[PDB]
């Protein structure tokens, strides 16, 4: 069974988070940039997004948490289907939420490529687009709004005793804390980048 379904979009430090879980022995954790290493899993995305029923064991079997998109999204149906998992919300000051989104995903969610490699990535980002940001990605007022608004609706579903609303800025002790896992002393909290990923994708 899934342990911790991580809520928050991307752009919230999400692959340090991921380390950090996978460090706390609370992994193996999904990611967006696990779905590229697994194969079959965004023809199984992109299922879930068109509103079709798949079996959640099938994309989580091997995994015990999740981070970033596609997951973020379904937080309410997956907190539901494993009730006994937590929940992670990564947050983020939203200026700089933006900055970083449009810096790292939006060109790319934006773009169209001939690389059949891509095309499945490209309808999954497509439809987060849609039915996410209202197929708008350019506009940093309706972008931060439906950011703000998702983390609202998070926080008012999900019972304060499950939720763990964490920004990487808070370090180690937020996690160790509400999971009751240590770290050695003096352990720097991750600070990684998955940006080159992204922006490679096209080229
Ligand atoms: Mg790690």
């Amino acid at each position: 069974s899934m342990k911790i379904i991580g809520a928050g979009f991307g752009r919230t430090g999400t692959l340090s988070v991921k380390a950090a879980l996978e460090t706390l022995g609370l992994g193996p954790c999904y990611h967006m940039l696990t779905t590229f290493e697994e194969p079959g899993h965004l023809r199984l995305w992109n299922a879930v997004s068109r509103g079709e029923r798949v079996d959640w064991a099938e994309i989580f079997a091997r995994y015990r948490s999740t981070v970033d998109w596609p997951a973020c999204d379904h937080w309410e149906t997956l907190a539901k289907e494993y009730p006994e998992a937590k929940v992670l919300l990564t947050v983020r000051d939203s200026e700089r939420w933006y900055d970083s989104f449009r810096q790292t995903l939006a060109p790319l969610w934006s773009a169209e490529s001939a690389d059949p490699e891509l095309a499945e990535y490209l309808d999954l980002v497509r439809h987060i687009t849609a039915h996410t940001f209202g197929g708008r990605l350019d506009d940093r007022a309706h972008a931060i709004a439906v950011f703000e608004e998702h983390n609202r609706r998070v926080r008012a579903s999900i019972p304060s005793e499950r939720l763990l609303v964490f920004d990487v800025r808070e370090g180690w002790e937020p996690l160790c804390a509400f999971f009751g896992r240590p770290v050695p002393p003096d352990t720097p909290f991750p600070h990684l980048n998955d940006r080159a990923a992204f922006q490679e994708l096209l080229s």
